[PDB]
């Protein structure tokens, strides 16, 4: 499948090349595979999740996504023009008000949530969470993660925005998770996107085309919107059988675009996330 003049990140997932903007993928779509977007909520009623979005779980008086940001990173995952699996199940998980902020117990009670709540969900090609939130290091939001995964369900969780290594930073510095680092349209680090060695893969991160509350559309820079695109790649490979939960963020930098990337320290991997589909 060939989606003409589709937004930079997920040309580039579908390319060995910068520059071109048709997104080519298999038409199974990540079908059968649930990402849940673990964020401020998704607005379901978007027209451009078609149904396949719904809030499952809040720890705030509403469910509803008053901020945006998690409305536009389900977007990036499974939206029908800007997601990469264009036919995932999205299960939003409320952690975040509507401020874009939230405690570490409520974020780790949400992690936990998902690594049960996906017994209670249709996933016959497996589970993935996207997790586009961060901020300092904590062992116990490390192991929420490390948890989350162990139960079978992919990872992906945003280095951090700092220009700093993601050692520094949860669930990023969580070795057992996949952590994402930013990429520009012209194959450059996004200015403010984390490194160092916990580093597994870097997604498309400057620029992020996506949905957005009241029926709407913007784009918006973070590895906050790589990790959507890691999250929806793997979502799209488990549904072609192509990798498991626990093995995904592996395979997807054994099958990555290497060396592509400009500006990248010494140490971090240099590792472009790549759907490796021939149409
Ligand atoms: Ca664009
Ligand atoms: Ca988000
Ligand atoms: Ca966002
Ligand atoms: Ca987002």
């Amino acid at each position: 499948a060939a989606q003409t003049n589709a937004p930079w990140g997920l040309a580039r997932i579908s390319s060995t090349s910068p520059g071109t903007s048709t997104y080519y993928y298999d038409e199974s779509a990540g079908q059968g595979s649930c990402v849940y977007v673990i964020d401020t909520g998704i607005e379901a009623s978007h027209p451009e999740f078609e149904g396949r979005a719904q809030m499952v779980k809040t720890y705030y008086y509403s469910s509803r996504d008053g901020n945006g940001h998690g409305t536009h990173c389900a977007g990036t995952v499974g939206s029908r023009t800007y997601g990469v699996a264009k036919k995932t199940q999205l299960f939003g998980v409320k952690v975040l008000d509507d401020n874009g902020s939230g405690q570490y117990s409520t974020i780790i009670a949400g992690m936990d949530f998902v690594a049960s709540d996906k017994n209670n969900r249709n996933c016959p090609k497996g589970v993935v969470a996207s997790l586009s939130l961060g901020g300092g290091y904590s062992s116990s939001v490390n192991s929420a993660a490390a948890r989350l995964q162990s139960s079978g369900v992919m990872v992906a969780v945003a280095a951090g925005n700092n220009n700093a290594d993601a050692r520094n930073y949860s669930p990023a510095s969580e070795p057992s998770v996949c952590t994402v680092g930013a990429s520009d349209r012209y194959d450059r680090r996004s200015s403010f996107s984390n490194y160092g060695s916990v580093l597994d893969i870097f997604g498309p991160g400057t620029s992020i085309l996506s949905t957005w509350i009241g029926g709407s559309t913007r784009s918006i820079s973070g590895t906050s919107m790589a990790t959507p695109h890691v999250a929806g790649l793997a979502a799209y490979l488990m549904t072609l059988g192509k990798t498991t939960a626990a093995s995904a963020c592996r395979y997807i930098a054994d099958t990555a675009n290497k060396g592509d990337l400009s500006n990248i320290p010494f140490g971090t991997v240099n590792l472009l996330a790549y759907n490796n589909y021939q149409a």
